[PDB]
């Protein structure tokens, strides 16, 4: 094989398409991926719906999450579901309907900082959202022992948030947005998808 085999691929998990392709009808925040996506239109619709049971996650576990904060979580979800440029960060986990996950996606420090700043006023009860919720109500709720606190209590720094939230799905890069060496969670599609060249950078040959 070749390192370029990790370019333009979709991870093997849950909703993902088998291979990347255009999706003219991606919804709202996911539309920047419309030219080449690993998500379907339906997935993009459902992830925007706070009460969806097709895409079930309760962002309002500690009262209503501020829109300025929630938008980042939606954006994170669009990148996760739709990106065809995260091949270099795929890791095998081999769970039911979830063969792969992401490991250490090098999120631009500016995207991490802004996410954290915008979520400073909001509340949560957990520093790792990937496991441990009480799901007996039908949606995730704060489990025993987990008190609602300011985001800053559970995530003292932006790195704590981006790296901790989904068990190291991101690793903060100190490169700048548009360096071509860190993944942007937020980008407009006007001038193409800037993460294509980022994947190519990390896929370049050894030595
Ligand atoms: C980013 O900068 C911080 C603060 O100096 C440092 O701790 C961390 O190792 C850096 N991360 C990189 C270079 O990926
Ligand atoms: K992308």
């Amino acid at each position: 094989g070749s390192r370029t085999d990790l370019l333009n691929v979709c991870m093997d998990a849950k909703h993902h398409k088998t291979k990347p392709g255009p999706e003219d009808k991606l919804h709202d925040q996911c539309s920047p991926w419309k030219k080449n996506a690993c998500c379907t239109a339906s997935t993009s619709q459902e992830l925007h719906k706070d009460t969806s049971r097709l895409y079930n996650f309760n962002w309002d576990h500690c009262g209503k999450m501020e829109p300025a904060c929630k938008r980042h979580f939606i954006q994170d979800t669009c990148l996760y579901e739709c990106s065809p440029n995260l091949g270099p960060w795929i890791q095998q986990v081999n769970q039911s309907w979830r063969k792969e996950r992401f490991l250490d996606v090098p999120l631009c420090k500016e995207d991490c900082q802004r996410w954290w700043e915008d979520c400073h006023t909001s509340h949560t009860c957990k520093s790792n959202w990937h496991r441990g919720w009480d799901w007996t109500s039908g949606v995730n709720k704060c489990p025993a022992g987990a008190l609602c606190r300011t985001f800053e209590s559970y995530f003292p720094t932006p790195a704590a948030l981006c790296e901790g939230l989904w068990s190291h799905s991101y690793k903060v890069s100190n490169y700048s947005r548009g360096s071509g060496r860190c993944i942007q969670m937020w980008f407009d599609s006007a001038q193409g998808n800037p993460n294509e060249e980022v994947a190519r950078f990390y896929a370049a040959a050894m030595h």
